[PDB]
């Protein structure tokens, strides 16, 4: 019923302050994020600057918390500028699956109804196309161009309009607000209902997530200035949050878009990557590989998942094959931010579990093992413009009703 | 007039709570502190337990913030148990020069008047001899023995009376209190005037000193589970606070009592030492020794020097010798958490540790003595309104 | 017919004195035993002190040769404190299988009927239950705790009642007695039949066993301050005597409780271990399982066995695999202390030895059946 | 004072018994002793065989303890055959300075009056000349020849005369005798009294010396099958006892004959030498500048001295120089066998005790008695009575310290 004792106390403020501080702190990291496919690089100090300027720009452009902005890109090195900026101001951000149907995108976007949309070069036509069908979508800004594209502004142009040459990110202040109430992200999944909906994620969810990535047992124990590999889609809770927690711990990131097979091996070997986070299919590819042994995976200290590899000893397959310690396992994870109670190689902080009282509602003891429920500040505050599914998923007094006994 | 923007926000809580979490987190670090002369080792987890138990024990024994405890030991690996425990509770701790004369010692102990005293085996006869002369000095506990010594209790014995086999430091909570008001340490040093006097250190001073050791520019940049070398007396502010800040970063510590430079290098090379904090004399020996090139100091990434301005410029010399980025330290001014204004990892070196003021520092910092103990007139002499200190004369700023 | 001329003359005194001297001699070995699962370490100097204090404490507590003490623990680094201390005093020790049923344990302890029992934290509940059934089992002491457990004392508490801060193991003397008559251990096996009997092992068996571990042909040739691996139960004669012989040679011991896996390989590799003694199953696994090749067994110079592997030439294979030419046979009767034939054995004759069982305990004239009227088998 | 508790209990039997077992044990050591000047090598097993055969031969030839044999050789790898054989049987051995004048040699030999003399080829002419003057010297045997030399027998010829092809050292038994009474060696000192005398060394002295060579604090902590350098004369107590204690420990010996020069610097590196023993003069030359920078401290773990060091404090100098944990200095006078004082691993040997020697009478004072001490001088009861007291104590030469 109570979880473990946090080894790092949750940052009391907003997610933006933690990130801002993390970027000011680790500014000296030159190999900040690298595009494995194009060898393009970005330094922490670049991101620091870009996010701060963009925050100011978003403000002076005239947006506040009652607004909502959106980003739509494939895994991209410039994904994080706008995201962190929105967190600075406290403007809720909505991520978008870069591979949606036109139909899907219009639905998804009709949930949060963003006034501003950031997107990649690659995604730009799609987004203009869709923008025709939504009257609320005022501005679109391209994230990986230094020049405007057919009248569509790029982040640089935009930011230039609102900040000068002498701007200093160090003299910048992120807004302050209740991290438990203020929506950081509005992410969208499909449930049993089969309708899109769209999930609210508070800042405090993120700062707790950060505690976890810091935990020496259930998190990463990798030292700063060390390369990790990011592959999961940044528009999923998995990819976004696992990637976001890279900055406060100060890790160098090498980034891969989709699978590509063995490319995702060339990369580990060649960048000397220490940790990898990966979904189950990647893990099974790891267990069962036609001559994986042609690459020198020797740097791979840590391996992690998020999708539950049911069994068939795949965690063992990967543990034994690559000389890596036990792999993070236990408990199946939900879209709300996923990671909840699990076990290293032994054989969750800010998280509770509830067992007593099938037809009642108050107890504090984990003895008999009846029905199970969850209460953490890291949980979705609910779905967006749909007060109904929020109550059906999470109850009347803050607990969340899981499913089994 | 202002210091650099803090790269890590100061821990809002207690100095003891930050240390508690630090020991909780880095518990896995074996070889926590190593006694270089005797290869005795204490693990982060040992220290966690012993500080927690001892904390409990001080409480049940009946001590609170209106009380005061003391420690007197040479650099000893068991030094930090009583110290961190006292920080856990909010019992003010007074460190003592293990090399005092009886008269000096009774003076020092008569300032803070501690009711309980922790000490080394080595310091024990002296403390007993001294205790005779003090009616306030009720209890003595030995820190580096597993057995009682002629009826004088040891930390194990004391702790067993009040804690069982089933004790879990993880289920322990340090007390909560405004870290800004509660005296952490009362340290002793004279100079001005002449009499000894006794300096007050609040908790948040320690918490700020912790952000400083964390700073990537003015602080250490070494990763946890890597060995650092501590030599300064733990009873002086420089040595204490420098050693205290080792735990929150998760550094493995190799600790040495006396100098005798030969063995010093033996240890750097054999323990693979990455950083050094050091007083000027050992710094000058570093430049001007032949034996330097007999040892493999190749491990020495970072080097630091407090305690003195190293007079002329022996820094450049040593930096070059031991192929280090250049060592660049500051003027620890007063017994107010030692360090206060340092030397940059990305800037001109000019002349003198002028540079740019540390975070949370203007002098007006929360890191300054809160005044010194029960002597209001000279506290008034040094510190006024709005809590400024202006002693060293001088007057050269130059941006910045 | 005779065995090879000894090379090292058997230490004429008691087994305890040879152990005392050996722990004194080394002591500088700071990594005496390591708990492979926990990195817990105890130095030869710690074992020296704790065995001397515990010895003393046993004496003042009031135990002598007419008594019997017992131990029940899984392989534990604190196992050898109680054991050597008894050996110091001349108190016979009874090792006990930590994995016994209550029924089995009660049988075993009813053989020797020890008045005092040492045990691990792990064994403690079991031992208290078993103690309920035995009127002779007066006291229990826990070995791997620095704190007392619900009124059950731990070795520190016990040695503290009877020794001060000022105690010096160097000024301690172990007792003297004809090592040839004084029972060191009472170990328990099934053999002559299927029922429980209890094997008497004299001090002089241990001193001869010590000779064997010293022999440059049949024993190890590894120099002190080098790591060796212990896996066998300390409560079987095999594991005990193999581990006891580590101290006089001054080897660092890395010890593992349960058998085994890749953790065994990781540890050989990471602790850089030079020798292994092992039961047939580990040999047959180390023959097969391919993981042998991704780990660095570079340092594994010597390998030994002891429960006849010669069944399908499994040794041949393993010798070749690792770069270790030659392998140590190992003959196993528990009654024969340890091994008595390998590629003979000094102080041994065949058709026997002083290293041979002295008989079964108290009233078991199965001894007459097992050992004849002029010492042979 | 009492000194330290022996970390190894002294072997109770004879020196020849402990040496016998040590050679059977370490038989497998091929590079047993090496001549640095000739690269000639002798294996532990060769010495095991040669000493056992030779003992048997000495017996059948008809010698017992009432006899006394002598050896005269420069540092020679074949030196230890006669010596260990004499120890096996309990025949007292008298080593002789290979560089004596005829006068001196006739004196030295007139002390112990030995019936049989082993010597090297180099020493043979000298010894025959000297034998002319002594009625008691019946036989001479050459130690480093495989052939007889003008009718003078070599060890081989001799041993063949008395043992066959089927001889097995492993079925050999050395004699049993009180290791406390039986003279092992009779060596000749330079007793500034105005006369040389013959110092008696019991077996028990040797077995104790063996204890010391085993002590992990005061002795060698180097593992078997490791090369050490022997340089001191085997006829001084220094060279003999230090060399002898190499066998029980199973060390490889690299040996150099006379003084040194650079022909000493070369050898450590080339042979990968781990330990060194040297007289004070060699250490004061270790305080010079012959670099010739051969990575020699890559093996030179331990260094030892003994005769009269310190002086200008060359200890520290040499210790920190080629990197040693502080070097082992050793006070002993030949009457003491070897060292009876020494230096640990932090900055009064086992079976050795120490006291103050009130000049008047006293016998107390405030802030040596060992079983390792000479059993007296030879056929000279008066100097014997003067050096060791009537409760066994012996006066150094000099108060202190």
């Amino acid at each position: 019923v109570n979880g473990d004792r946090p080894r790092d106390l949750v940052f009391p403020g907003t997610a933006g302050l933690q990130l801002y501080q993390s970027l000011y702190k680790y500014s000296y990291i030159t190999d900040g994020i690298i595009d494995a496919h194009t060898n393009e690089v970005i330094s922490y100090a670049q991101i620091f600057e870009t996010s701060c300027r963009l925050a100011v720009s978003l403000e002076k452009y005239g947006l506040d918390h009652n607004n909502v902005v959106a980003i739509c890109s494939e895994n991209n090195i410039h994904f994080f500028g706008p995201l962190i900026a929105a967190l600075y101001q406290g403007i809720p951000m909505a991520t978008s699956n870069d591979m949606y149907t036109e139909r899907e995108m219009i639905g998804h976007l009709n949930i949060s109804k963003p006034c501003l949309m950031f997107c990649s070069k690659k995604s730009l036509p799609f987004i203009l196309k869709v923008q025709k069908h939504l009257d609320f979508l005022k501005k679109v800004i391209v994230i990986d161009s230094m020049y405007d594209i057919n009248g569509v502004e790029c982040v640089f142009s935009f930011v230039s309009r609102y900040t000068d040459h002498a701007f200093d990110p160090v003299k910048f202040n992120p807004k302050e607000f209740d991290p438990l109430e203020r929506t950081a992200l509005i992410m969208t999944s499909s449930g049993t209902t089969g309708l899109p909906k769209g999930v609210v994620i508070s800042h405090r969810s993120i700062t707790i997530r950060f505690v976890h990535s810091s935990d020496p047992i259930y998190g990463t124990r990798i030292a700063p200035d060390t390369s990790i590999l990011a592959i999961a889609p940044f528009h999923h809770a998995f990819g976004l949050f696992t990637a976001l927690a890279y900055f406060p711990v100060g890790l160098k990131i090498v980034m891969v878009k989709k699978f590509e097979g063995e490319f995702f091996l060339k990369t580990i070997q060649n960048y000397k990557i220490a940790s990898i986070v990966v979904p189950p299919p990647i893990m099974v590819y790891l267990a069962k590989s036609p001559l994986v042994d042609e690459y020198n995976l020797s740097s791979l200290t840590e391996i992690a998942c998020g999708g539950s590899p049911l069994g068939r000893d795949i965690a063992d397959k990967v543990a034994k094959r690559l000389k890596v310690h036990g792999i993070l396992q236990g408990y199946g994870l939900t879209e709300t931010c996923s990671a909840l109670i699990l076990s290293p190689n032994d054989r969750m902080p800010y998280v509770q579990v509830k067992v007593i009282d099938i037809n009642t509602g108050k107890a504090l003891g984990p003895r008999e093992k009846g029905e199970i429920c969850f209460k953490s500040q890291m949980l979705m505050k609910g779905y967006h413009n749909n007060p109904q599914a929020t109550r059906d998923a999470l109850d009347k007094d803050g607990w969340l009703h899981t499913g089994d006994l």
